[PDB]
């Protein structure tokens, strides 16, 4: 199957990255306004914007490091089977971000849309951590 | 092969994108400061910056819409043979940009890279443009 990989360098603490995605005040900066959960594995993360929040459940978590969510909700099998990583691994005087997001059937119109936003959420990311833009 | 895609709505002429992307002026705001070149097809355009200044030869132009070049230089076949396509369509009271790096072989370490650079510089692409930030 077809996945999405981005990649980027962040000078901040593996801390304050994982934090950052596994608490709501953290991803309340991140991603949206709206956002429940982050709870531990088993648990969902609820996502509320307008146009369509999504609901990650936990599958994994590691401290500090590698993080790993699965789509939930009401969308069709090939979204329900959809799964996501995210790495971690610190490089000299910063941490190395690794996004996956994986399990594309076909290169649809949702592919490319979701392939720009990541990268802009990681900028975000960065921009945030670094020096506090977001 | 492997290619990859990126979509990004901007609030502009589809002229401005064209010329941005065109002309020296627009492009040493746009990827970096030292470019030259900016010819017509069959010519090379040469981009300059620490860490790699790519070389890009024009292989087809359209007035207002897409453009389409080929990597250049003293790479290895493999990137020699990569071509890249920028699309342009207008939507509503916008234009829609699809941009399309094609030719992988593998999923190596420039993919992931490469993926992410390309949504970052179209995101200043978008925000340049609209208000004037880049």
């Amino acid at each position: 199957m077809v996945n999405i990989n981005h990649r980027i360098g962040i000078k901040a603490s593996p801390e304050k990255i994982y934090q950052a995605l596994t608490t709501d005040d953290g991803l309340k900066k991140w991603w949206t306004n709206d956002i429940s959960g982050a709870g531990v594995v088993g648990s969902t993360i609820k996502f509320r914007f307008n146009g369509g929040g999504p609901d990650f459940k936990v599958t994994k978590l590691i401290p500090n490091k590698t993080v790993c969510w699965q789509h939930a909700g009401n969308m069709p099998e090939s979204w329900m089977g959809t799964e996501i990583s995210f790495q971690l691994e610190t490089v000299e005087n910063q941490t190395f971000v690794r996004f996956t997001h994986s399990n594309w059937h076909e290169t649809t119109d949702f592919m490319a849309h979701c392939n720009t936003k990541w990268a802009v959420f990681l900028l975000s990311l960065k921009d945030a951590l670094e020096i506090g833009k977001g």
